[PDB]
């Protein structure tokens, strides 16, 4: 279909064993041939009249069996509804649940396809700040043909720099892949949380006491009193299976109001947290990758005053020193820890370890 | 004081590194003499009084003097205020975040101690539910002296089954715990991740071009030019120098500007995604302890279903066969898997371990 669930997260949608059913089975309350029953058409009619108000003869054995089969219709009724109000559970279940994971993967995409749009940009900020201000750096001497020969070796400097803004953005490409594998390996841990607890929670009242009560009034009435047979009360049978079945209708449908309205309650207070905190899953990303940025940014900046400052101090060595700050240091950078321009003066110290082997 | 926070938490909280400041230093932009300046009450009313407007001399060397004292001071003082900008910035985040790391533990012991609260219950759904319905399957004959053999015997398995409620508190107290370890262990992830997000993004506009331009005035005029003793238009210095200083003044109010409104939106925008999820810290962990208790209601009825059946069906072998059914599932209730009636009726067909060995 339309399913963008990962392999295992549909499994964990698909499995249908934490809603557990605890309800009595029919083998403990009834006959092999009570459950293979399925009577005929005016069997039907005639439990359907019991419940007509009407003066009963002291000895009707029709309408005496007919409360028995009644009986046992109800509680093959009663377990054929629960089953299906499991189900139902169930059923619910999965289609909330891959809803929002479909919704949830959906607006995953806007924030990936977001977030490589700002990080395939490459970074432009130690030219710029380089550029905007390089003049006041100059000699003071200012000589006519000696200004031309200090920006070209500002040039050495600059190139040799942006060469570190190369490695920002290898660096910022693959921050921003594992930021997005956090975020949906994320998703996939709230989704799979969320349908797990929405099953986790459910505990319907148990129905034993109106189907024990049910089954045991047949037990009586068929094989032990044999009541249909003998004289007894006819208005005290109907009587007494008319309330039972009622115990019965009164139990599922207690049954099918908490998962109708109290369960249902619990499953949206799980599901908005759901909702909740997928949404920070977006915002945490978004800051993740501008922390990320942030830290190229700081880089720049201390290249940038590294430069400057050493293109007027020292412009016989400042090509060589930046080359060097900028091999030493960018270690630092692949390892995700800051640049501080005292690591960048203390670096620009030692010799690269290209020129040491001579591999450049 | 009334820090709650962790060990590890408070040293998270303590480090200042990363807020990192990258702004020009005094020795890259002043001698040594002008940074240990410090000048006397009439030097500065001097230049203070280079604002007001005037008609300046031709040659006036004591206010040329003052303009170049004034960027001296200014540099200085631009310093200062960037320092204490950053120093600022860093005061905030950490009141920010301990003020909420302190909220957040005070509401986690109220949920603590109301998870032991409902955990410290016992379980009786399992007595209950025998004690309601136990009528219902007693035999058909109900012979006089027969039936209080039977309530005897049912009285050995419901003892029996009140062993598996014993292990079921067992459980969930353990579980409860682990909930509790969990929910403080996220809170204090929540703090550690806060605090370095809000740090982390911190990206203030850069300093350099209104530093630069000012010491390189002074390097001018100072040794190079010699304005102050040379007849060059005083006007035209206070006013190189006034703008000067209107210029540092820009780049302040601009830094400052960031820090206050733009960079509290992102800690504001961050603080408050932060406060959400620990609400949802909260929910989440009393619904793991929900789900928990669902898991052992849900065993209980299936040995309450599996005692009143057995009673009816074997009651001679009933007593030993809820005890081989304890026995052999209640490994499945500490490895905190559900508890099937399937496994129920499959567990009381084998011995249990115990009187294998005989050690009882």
């Amino acid at each position: 279909p339309g399913d963008r669930c990962p392999r295992h997260v549909a499994r964990i949608i698909a499995e249908n064993d934490p809603p557990i059913r605890c309800d009595l089975t029919l083998q403990e309350l009834l006959s092999e041939v009570q459950v293979d029953f399925e009577p005929s058409a005016s069997e039907v009619v005639a439990m359907e009249g019991l419940m007509d108000e009407q003066h009963f003869i002291p000895h009707d054995p029709h309408s005496k069996k007919a409360a028995v089969q009644s009986l046992v219709i109800a509680i093959k009724t009663a377990d054929l509804l629960l089953q299906m109000i499991h189900e139902n559970v169930k059923r619910d279940i999965r289609t909330t649940c891959i809803q929002m994971a479909n919704e949830s993967y959906a607006r995953a995409d806007i924030v990936r396809d977001s977030l490589i749009a700002a990080s395939q940009g490459k970074y432009t900020a130690l030219g710029k700040i380089v550029f905007h201000s390089y003049t006041n750096f100059m000699p003071v001497n200012a000589n006519e043909s000696e200004k031309r020969a200090w920006m070209e070796m500002l040039g050495e400097c600059t190139s040799h720099g942006n060469k570190l803004c190369e490695m920002a953005n290898a660096q910022v490409e693959q921050e921003t892949r594992d930021i997005i594998n956090i975020m949906f390996k994320n998703i996939d841990d709230v989704v799979t949380q969320t349908t797990r607890a929405m099953r986790g929670v459910f505990d319907p009242p148990d129905t034993v006491k109106a189907l024990s009560a049910a089954a045991q009034l047949i037990r009586v009435w068929e094989h032990d009193n044999v009541i249909n047979d003998q004289s007894v009360s006819t208005s005290s049978v109907v009587t007494a299976a008319l309330e039972a079945n009622e115990n019965l209708a009164k139990a599922l449908r207690d049954v099918s109001g908490y998962a109708e309205v109290q369960f249902n309650r619990l499953c949206l207070s799980i599901l908005t947290s759901a909702k909740e905190r997928i949404d920070i899953i977006y915002h945490s990303a978004r800051s993740q990758h501008l922390a990320c940025n942030v830290r190229m940014n700081v880089a720049q900046q201390n290249l940038a005053t590294f430069i400057l400052t050493n293109a007027r101090e020292r412009p016989n060595d400042a090509v060589i020193r930046t080359r060097r700050a900028v091999a030493n240091t960018g270690i630092l950078l692949f390892t995700g820890q800051h640049i501080t321009r005292d690591a960048l003066d203390k670096a620009a110290e030692s010799k690269s370890v290209e020129e040491i082997v001579g591999m450049s």
